[PDB]
């Protein structure tokens, strides 16, 4: 995402979460 589905319309809080657990590890 660019900045839509960040800071301009939501995340959901179901896929960008997994992206960045992915980006951490797997959010350890």
């Amino acid at each position: 995402d660019a900045e839509f589905r960040h800071d301009s319309g939501y995340e959901v809080h179901h896929q960008e979460l997994v992206f960045f657990a992915e980006d951490v590890g797997s959010n350890k």
